[PDB]
């Protein structure tokens, strides 16, 4: 029987999760909770400025029909304590509202038929997993976090490169595309659309949750830029083992054939950011721009769609934790 | 007597050089050569989408009157061999067309009253100087290059940090704003306005010209982004001496008080890119985003206006080489 | 004695109103109410991505000192019923929060020393005035609306052209720049940053409030575009009197010399949108693009900064209603 | 036998024409002339920042294989007098370089196997046709123009509305998206990427070529905006017959069912500009934003992709003139 999931929240990540989940034969979306009116929700599923058009229909009984999910109940309840996914017999909640990003808050979902919650964001006090990095450490936790799009891109690369060459230290800069991004930090009060905006983002702590040995050896920051969706991570690494451009390229390519198949990819075609809109990978390595200096240092860049790679991992994690 | 300069070319750098030079009492712009009609040239001097409005007038005899340069002869001759700055008695040519970026090509200017040429770009076979880095090595060369805006930003920082801590290696990434940017590299055939575009840029060779000891120890790349003017350089460095965030901050601040006064600045106000439009500095360090990891590694970011800092250095170099 | 005003709300319009009011010797800003911390508010006054840097200081007693307003009390009270501008003896409130855009809601300000409220937006059930159009009809109303930036641009032009040629009908399209814009209309749910977005905006009703005879003769719409601040209105008019391009140009120019001096301007210099960032005019006519067809029809375009023209009118209206 | 065409020039319109023609079973692309290297041309066919990825292969003999065109000879000859499409037996040239936009210049193609030329731009002294408007007036001319994307959008609407209601006069404003746009007009010297730019465009003359009775009754202008591809035309019309919003809607809808089937479409779904990227229609009417005022005036808006609608018409015209 397909895994019965419900999506809570229909911002960008929730909408992408709907699209992704609808294409998986081992998933049934049984319910969506949205603040939008039904026809607005249908509109936003069908039409997207970056991801294009998508087929979705309304059934006669005003459930939705999308891909393999032919009978999706639509709810509109803001209060998590009143919200009741029981009529749809949901087993896993994908928590995409941004309002309950903690263990205590999202635990309010655990009632009736619901067994598990995956939070689509970093979350306070919450066991955190990145698919391909530490997801096999999962041990039946009922509320988990899928981390951030940034960590989903950088943690796979760090793991691959540490296994090959042994990371001594690394500095990460994320060029974070935020046109579609819907703090004690004064720069967050300034116009996203007109500016490059450097931001601290808790890189060391994030990495520590999924790669505990590396957390203390890495740090970095983000530069928010006014383009949509496709972001880049730039890792500057110092290794124990000597490296060349070729050896770094070969280590990354080998990983994509094996342990990170379907999660990390290599671009050998010299493409640009817009070519990776809607890419399902967590990271796409820019093969020709790998460089080394001295014996022990390298720079590695990788693209990612900050919605679609993440959302593909979200649903991968739902299938995994359902077993 | 003020130094008699002529500006060849009225693209973005030539126009910025006009504006800069007009405000210096020790400079007289005696001539401008432009492919534009006279009233078009006047328009483009007065009105700029990023640098705002500027006072300029046309004299009765149809010379221009701008700041301290009250009698600017306007020429329109494409052929360097026919071009004759003699009627204006020009001594130094600021070569801003992009058509003669070599020692052999720009040497065609050396005739009549002209003694020296400064090329506003990297140039083949041409002695290269960055103000504050190696300009005191100047030894009466008649044709020189002022390098690139990128090297003008990164070379001062490398020099400061090497003097303080000894650079073992460094990796540089420039986030290059190219909305106002008027190769064997296929990515250059793609839409600048819609994409992040990674590009090789010959970092090691560029640094080697002005900091020969460091050239072999540094490399990097650029990511072209569709914002105007204000760029960022991100340096990831490994040092011989142990560093902290504080010690790096103090080394940079001390340099701006002394050896790099008027060339490098520090931002302690947590500003964003648009705040540095039209800045005269080669680099403005982002003080709060300096970070270290391990004992020996640091990341330093700095802003620059890719036209105005460079153009202020261009005119600084003209005053210097005139002695 | 200068007129004692307080600004409620420090979004874009409130910040622009602060800057404007600070430069008027007949105004004293006595208080600002803001949800921001004091140092954040100071930052946002001093630094603006589109309007540039502005001088502001903090006094020893932690009032603000800006231009002619040397002792500005800073409050932070969200609840209009608890908010008390009495300590600063404010007489007029400039209501810029967007939360009280009705006669009933903004009437909660009328207590203690406060005599009048000007709402910086269209407001339900509220007497509405556009400076230069109908402000001389003011008759001591204690709560008024300054309409919208769009109506402030279009209503002056309609008035001028109706007086000259007699408007039979007109169609208005506003190209509304919304990068800095902080409904039953599904298009409002789509990405402002990536799209041209056509929107109904109640043109006929808006015009009817300030030009009652014309309201029934005009309609139109807006197209929201992802550029900042500088908008354009495009009016297509059918007149009773025959017109030429020249006669329309002359009617507009004459009005700017007389009845609309300081409110409407003419651009004879063939400028582009960025040249009018921070312009104080309600509308700047694009003289060379006026056209006619047939005997009776014309098209007239005009620029405006959707923050600064409006905010200059807001303070003009405060001075006027204070008498 | 399929019609043998060759595409001269591989800018945006040439590349779109390749993609379009490759999907038509009654067309064979026999040759492409490009200044690009072969692998660069292949890259630009396969990867597009706005139109996405497209399947194309290189055959063993280094012809291209795209859709129904399995044997495309690739040439690289800049000189029209040396260029020889004979080896590929081309019958119709689609002239997309922008270098030969006149009857005299493009007549240099008429040699060897070539019978006809279609110029993908307005062209001096050249018979001009818009598909659906006047293409049935074609009478075996050997060199023709397909006009501009703007005229392809506006002329169909003018024809429909004139037939229904009789146009007395009209004013047209085109919001022309020019991020992907690769004069005596000083505004053309300013930064396209940062500005709204009003431009005269010879509307009356353009319309006169395809709708001679209407040319004298219409005029207008363009406003160039920094978004990609999807443009809007805004027509303000005065009619002899009385109109309502409903009657205008019905006239446009009826035309799309009949005389303009496949050329004009209606949007009843309240979509935004990005939803029409790569649309094949010359114009897509914005049904809900049609408005009238008085008895005789209306405003009609319509979207178009400024590359793809035009390129679909270009190939439609090639099939038509081949008969």
């Amino acid at each position: 029987m397909p895994i019965r999931i419900a999506i809570n929240g229909t911002g960008r990540i929730g909408l992408c999760a709907i699209r992704v989940a609808s294409q998986r034969k081992d998933i049934e979306i049984v319910a969506i909770n949205s603040t939008a009116e039904l026809e607005t929700l249908l509109h936003l599923i069908r039409h997207d400025s970056v991801h294009g058009h998508f087929e979705a229909q309304l059934n006669a009984d005003r459930t939705l029909n999308i891909g393999h999910s032919k009978n999706i109940l639509v709810l509109s309840e803001r209060d998590i304590n009143k919200l009741d996914f029981s009529a749809a017999n949901a087993e896993i909640i994908i928590e995409c509202t941004g309002k309950f990003n903690s263990l205590e808050a999202s635990s309010a979902h655990l009632k009736n038929s619901v067994k598990k919650v995956i939070i689509s964001a970093p979350a306070q006090n919450t066991p955190t997993f990145v698919y391909g990095v530490n997801h096999k450490n999962y041990h039946n936790e009922s509320v988990i976090s899928n981390a951030s799009c940034t960590t989903n891109a950088s943690a796979p690369l760090l793991k691959i490169l540490d296994e090959a060459f042994k990371v001594e230290n690394a500095l990460l800069t994320t060029i974070h595309s935020y046109t579609n991004d819907q703090h004690k930090d004064i720069r967050r009060a300034r116009a996203a659309g007109l500016n490059l905006i450097p931001t601290s983002t808790g890189v060391s702590k994030a990495i520590s949750l999924v790669l505990p040995h590396l957390g203390p050896k890495v740090t970095g920051l983000a530069i928010r830029v006014p383009t949509p969706n496709v972001s880049l991570v730039d890792l500057s690494l110092n290794f124990k083992k000597s490296v060349s451009k070729a050896s770094v390229q070969h280590a990354l390519k080998d990983a994509c054939k094996h342990a990170f198949k379907g999660v990390v990819s290599i671009d050998e075609e010299r493409l640009v950011s817009s070519d990776f809109i809607s890419s399902p990978f967590s990271a796409i390595v820019i093969d020709d721009q790998i460089m080394t200096i001295g014996e022990k240092n390298a720079k590695v860049l990788a693209w990612y769609d900050n919605e679609m790679g993440y959302s593909e991992r979200l649903i991968d994690m739902a299938q995994y934790i359902a077993q």
